[PDB]
């Protein structure tokens, strides 16, 4: 880099390798590159200054350079201590883009990186847009830098957990800028959340352990979009997969999908006692994966009862799905290699190197697909990130922070993109596979009551 | 001395009753509604006009409604979907039913009319249960006065719901409706997993063809198209999928299917030159799933590989241009609901002609026409919703409201998620599944009650 | 004109059966290619074939190929429930002696076989045997040994029949050579496996119309039939567990993604109720036997099964399941033909609303043929092309005409050569529209084969 | 001061040892043999030259052979397959090993000759363990006097077995061999299920490409081709299969794949006109699995869809005409074992060129080159067989026998089924599987001992 020092990455000399991978990923992301080509001339993001907080992967690189290509300045950090691809961060920094991100941050460094996006030369940057994944940056602004939100036109939030936090703020009257729920586009939720975890969960388990999965027993906690994709990731490898759920509709889907639905607790009752644990069930499990976005769904008593040498991991947004704190307090951790630890249940101080009573924890309980592999593939993230670019254009052009008070009150909300845009994203994805979408005849369009151009479904439609 | 019915053969009743007793053990949600509401008789005074496939599963629905206090007069919503032993058992229990497998079009309309009329006069009906909207349409167009007495319509399927929403939009819908189709325990259970079970079932019964290794084209990839594609893919077919909706097409790709159009560039201009003949010439099986019109058209039928199987699992038989084939090609019956269509001409056929197609159920709903439709344990979810919707509307007594209040109440709505979850829980227990209970801390953490509902109404599952 | 040398359920079903034969011929390119290639040469002219195999539409195409090649035949089914009556009628209406209907009694079953053996009350001058399971072979050796002096060979279809032939060969009681048709790859690894994949869930749906997705199955056996059966149920979304006595087959089940379990605690079958894994069997919604062995779903297992479980057998003989115990102790309620509820509340009557019953399909006989139509034509194409080739080979070798010393040297149970197995497979592939690539001369030399094949050593397992 | 080795980085040894301790808990058949035979020391006096992929799994095999009394000297059988931490741990245990990931061809030969030679002269080897036949070949062609002391060869893989059988047919095989490949617990475990696990694993690690919805062509459908096709189909790829063997092609059709040829009508006449350009222009991924030569040839590589991935999972890299690509096209390294091959020409490339192919592992075994090969619990079966084979040939003592007895025993044999079964039983128990025991009556009924063998030698599984 030149006199440009406004970044922090593991190793800037990985930049050329990162550039090589970005050029490949561009060919895998036709929806995102289509927006680049469509809007480059109009510069719809000219004057936007975007605080971005999301896993600093190669896929995120293509997103960042699309926003910049459309006129935005950005300052970027990762939303997870383990999810950065260091060659991707290096390529972005070498392009002159402020990025503060490396694989293997401490918690203190994770907070520091987010603050380095917020501050430029020790004072708040004149941000006016936010892109977030999980709500951490959104939370830091509302709590520690509320003045900055006076100039911000909106937030575009990537993921289910982040959206939940936004909706709680909106209900409490504490959300200060409008948001777009990017997660609930169909080309995000039912693409990224499900098919992404199908690709990347068994990918990360293989890289982390190289264990044969076929013929072994898995327990997947949760059967939402991530749990659906995770269960398929394992079943298609030949695992015998059981599913836990609190939602009977999602449990019904798991049954019909061919899974046995079980609870870690006798009769499903989690009363906090060891006696409530179905030890017979847990003693047979070779792999447990948490997918819930909830708290403590693989708890201390479950970890005590798991089959020896079971693998434990989490593909939900936050690491508190597993009680890793209990394991930190009571058991000895033996690093196998980065983001793979054997947890010795024989005690706290030291271990027998040949002890047989351990669990294998991946990514210290952080998002396993990003921690132990590379997260979702470019062609899937293409859908999520075309939605992000559209969401950023829409909120920036709305200019919420400049509106009169009455107009602000009518626009202070958490919304999804219109279905027409969802379909236009999907169409580019289908063309990327070489699929050919049929066009309705006028009479056929009239018969089912839609425009030949779409949208083809009512907003109630679930796909 | 009960005579108020018409079935194919009343002596099939005891066989029907044996299968009803079995199906009850397969429908815990529906049977659970019997025990929960029997004491309270929530449908006492209800008089239900019902029009839906007169199968064994519909028999369990009928007797659940009667067990809760209703009187009913029943007909099937398709000419080939009735199981004659089911219709016999219902007739033999003293219930008016007018349905048999293999009705003519005239008999079909007559059967509906026999539910509407008792002793030559309109029955004092006050509730409607419909599957596809045919009964609803006849009442709005031919007996509008009976709608002044009816509290609501509970509609089973996507096509019927579309017809209701046309009326609500035109301001011509006379009573409120429940969209039963769009409960998750209906749409994502019946429409998808039901076709998964019953499509390859009907194709085997009708043809006994090996499916593994052969080429299929599924038109449509909504709930029925997803279930149908899986029905074929799990047998080892090489399945291709056509769609007009790019989101559904995207799901097909991600699900491992090649997305193709019958037409070059996807443009259906009506000409033979528009047809991808190389593609159509390779297809062994085409299945229509759309609820749309003429999605397997005459030029597609002309281009299909010799001895391809053609069938439809959408509600109505106009998805395939069977009118074209009746006019131009000779039909050779193999056995009931299986015809060879000889493309050599209309003036008879060579018994050993190689250039024919095999049509199943004359283009009518193939899973019900050539097999028995969805299995009991799946229809359990759909029909538990139907019962709850009937109670929901009957207890609100729309027809007793003044005109200004009816206007405010007039709608097409789904059942609240809380009922959808309650149905689902009974289905899961029937599999032996054990649902986990949230702790208070966990419920607060995700912002739900321990009792649910566990998802916002925006959630798509 | 006056043909009466048959017995079928209803001759008026002939036109229906012929419609289905014309369709099935278009699904059987290997067999129909043999018909086209050999009809003018008449390689079976003079052959007089006793046939005993399920009288299906597929068998009809096989029968008429043998006749088209010059043979005379006399036919019976090898199972009391497997005949398609419209197929039997069509064959009878063609003037071919056939004795077969769906729903024979055991006495009628034996009568039909003896009607093929005897013509006008006297032994037919048979010189060839085509068998499926060995019942016709057994009757000939026990009751009509003198007929075997004139028979050039037996072509045996199925694993169980082959085992009985090998027993006789070891004991010195086999009187004529046989071709093991089962162990062509285009038979065993086509028919036995993929056939059951197609037809097992087919028969369960037709007999019960039960949802299989989400329910628990136990498949006893993981040979070719157990592999195809397990897949038939898993592809429907059943949760499938597998039992095996063979650890290599058990290893395959594990790698294929199935949990391998035993009905008995620690796998030890001591004959007591206490050895039953009651917790396991109490969860099972469907048990399928696939072993060719005896009493692999036994009385104690039947007592422990989950209420309203389905019980069926897809092995060749019904003694895989202890149905005799059920006849002796429990009351049977017919639901419809080949579907019975077995009430475990007692023998003397039953409550019509009793919940403690099992559903037994086809009275424990081969369920895919008893409750549906067995394997589809395009699969049986492979099996029956092998049968025709095997019939031609043994007929042309003329074993019955050898001196005693030479008969002793020729008495064997053999398989068809790999080159023919490959030629059968090629026609099957073409029927799918598949395009097989041809080796270049240099490639053929590199891997040590002729460009035309055979492409694998005889040790190869596929 | 042990220095008799050569590895990338000896400081990786502790890491390698951690992974060996894990791998041992995943290999119950092989660790079972290690415990069973330790007291007897059946390989005391054995001096084994070993040439096989220096992975963690191979480390557990090496230490089993040493634990049973052998001395060994080891090399990898591929320039890319070594795991450097496994090689380090073995060297740090005092065992001669010459292996690293990313050898040159000259280094590859140097490593093998370092095992053959000790202190500048041929080692007194008396046993050979080989994977692919390269060590066997060098011994026969360059060190034939050493074979006078060697009791046998135990050969891991299909390609090496073929080379043994060619030698035996030509009279040039000098010592007996056991074909380890054809144990069922090797061939139908390693060759098939191992490639199912590790093919998509390598493609993900090398490219991170989405596979669902994309088009693959698998060349070959033997055991590796079957496992490979499943590896890709279970990810949602649309997989087409090519074969020269119509029986294997029949299996592909029945398994739900479309069987196609790169050449029009399957006829490879060496010209571009013979290529099915329409087919190859739609293929996103080509995988060769044959053990044959030039099955992804120059004309196919010219016709492949832009940006297609090309890889080989057969033993040797000549399945793909990489020599043509080296001569004619520019190579851009993406990262180790991943190259963009730019079809625009030889002398340089545009960094933004769109007309390239992605080659993995320079055409060498892709599961080992871009990932870690088969998992320990699969290699457990293969390597248990290897140990049994080494014990059997070392005990036969061929190198000591008189000439007539040699002639009786100069053969390529497989292990007996009883041992194949005992390996499988230990593998099943590792899954927690419970094998049922025959009753005496049942054993008699099917004609087997309660103890096995349970199948005749003809049985194909
Ligand atoms: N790793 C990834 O790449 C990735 C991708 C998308 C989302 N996520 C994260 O994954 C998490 C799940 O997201 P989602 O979109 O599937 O949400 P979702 O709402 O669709 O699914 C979560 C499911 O967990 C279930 N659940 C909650 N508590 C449970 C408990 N105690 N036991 C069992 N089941 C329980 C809920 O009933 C629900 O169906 C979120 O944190 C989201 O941000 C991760
Ligand atoms: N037979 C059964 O058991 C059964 C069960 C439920 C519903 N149905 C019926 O099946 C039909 C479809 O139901 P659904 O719930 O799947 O509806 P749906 O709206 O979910 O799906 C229909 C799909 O067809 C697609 N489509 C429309 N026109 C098309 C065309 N010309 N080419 C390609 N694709 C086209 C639409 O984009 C849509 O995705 C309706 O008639 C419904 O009543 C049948
Ligand atoms: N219904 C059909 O269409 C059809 C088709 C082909 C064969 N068959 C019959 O099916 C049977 C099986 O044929 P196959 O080719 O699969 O034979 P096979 O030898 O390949 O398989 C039988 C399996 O049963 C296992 N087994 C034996 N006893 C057992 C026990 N007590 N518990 C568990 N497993 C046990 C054996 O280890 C073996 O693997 C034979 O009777 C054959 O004739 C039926
Ligand atoms: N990478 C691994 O981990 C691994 C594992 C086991 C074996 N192998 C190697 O993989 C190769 C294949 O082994 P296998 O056990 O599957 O052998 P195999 O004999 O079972 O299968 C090879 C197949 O290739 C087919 N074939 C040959 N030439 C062809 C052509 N021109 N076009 C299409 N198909 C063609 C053959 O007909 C045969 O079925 C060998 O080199 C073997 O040593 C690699
Ligand atoms: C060409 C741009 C346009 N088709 C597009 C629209 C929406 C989303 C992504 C896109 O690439
Ligand atoms: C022409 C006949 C020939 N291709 C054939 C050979 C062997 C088996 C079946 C067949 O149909
Ligand atoms: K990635
Ligand atoms: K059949
Ligand atoms: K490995």
């Amino acid at each position: 880099p030149a006199g440009f020092t406004d970044y922090k990455v593991a190793d800037i000399t990985l930049a050329a390798w990162g550039r090589r991978e970005l050029i490949i990923a561009e060919s895998e992301m036709p929806a995102l590159m289509g927006l680049r080509r469509k809007y480059a001339g109009q510069q719809p993001l000219k004057g936007a200054k975007i605080l971005g907080c999301i896993h600093m992967t190669i896929q995120t690189g293509v997103l960042i350079e699309t926003l910049v290509a459309l006129g935005a300045e950005v300052r970027w950090s990762s939303c997870n201590i383990f999810s950065t691809q260091d060659q991707a961060a290096a390529a972005i920094a070498a392009a002159g883009i402020p990025v503060f991100a490396w694989k293997g941050e401490t918690e203190e460094e994770y907070e520091w990186c987010i603050e380095q996006t917020i501050l430029k030369d020790g004072q708040p940057w004149d941000a006016n847009m936010v892109l977030d994944d999980g709500g951490d940056l959104t939370e830091i602004l509302h709590k520690k830098y509320p003045q900055m939100l006076e100039r911000i036109h909106g937030i575009t939030e990537e993921t289910t957990t982040g959206v939940h936090r936004l909706l709680d703020m909106l209900k409490n009257g504490t959300l200060k800028v409008p948001a777009i729920n990017v997660n609930d586009s169909v080309t995000k939720s039912k693409n990224d959340n499900k098919y992404g975890c199908r690709h990347s969960l068994n990918d990360a388990i293989k890289r982390g352990t190289d264990h044969l999965l076929s013929g072994k027993q898995a327990l997947v906690i949760g059967y939402g979009d991530v749990g659906k994709g995770s269960s398929q990731s394992l079943r298609q490898e030949g695992m015998i997969v059981k599913v836990a759920e609190v939602d009977p509709i999602c449990a019904m889907q798991a049954c019909m999908d061919g899974f046995e639905v079980v609870s870690p607790y006798k009769n499903g009752i989690n009363d906090g006692t060891e006696a409530s644990i179905d030890a017979a069930l847990l003693g047979k499990i070779d792999l447990i994966v948490t997918t819930t976005g909830n708290v403590n769904v693989c708890d201390a008593n479950m970890l005590k009862a798991l089959k020896k040498r079971a693998v434990v991991c989490n593909i939900g947004h936050f690491d508190n799905e597993i009680d890793t704190a209990f394991m930190r307090k009571n058991w000895a951790w033996e690093e196998v290699k980065p983001q793979v630890h054997k947890i010795h249940r024989t005690g706290k101080d030291g271990f027998d190197a040949h002890n047989d009573d351990y669990l294998i924890l991946l990514a210290e309980g952080r998002l396993v697909n990003l921690g132990n592999a590379t997260g979702h593939p470019s062609r899937i993230m293409d859908g999520s990130f075309a939605n992000q670019v559209l969401a950023q254009i829409h909120l920036f052009e709305q200019k919420y922070a400049d509106l009169p008070a009455a107009e602000k009150a009518k626009r202070l909300s958490v919304e999804v993109l219109p279905k027409k845009l969802d379909e236009e994203v999907a169409l580019e994805m289908v063309k990327g596979f070489g699929g050919v979408v049929t066009q309705l005849t006028p009479k056929q369009a009239e018969y089912i009551g839609v425009s030949v151009e779409g949208p083809f479904k009512p907003d109630t439609y679930r796909y």
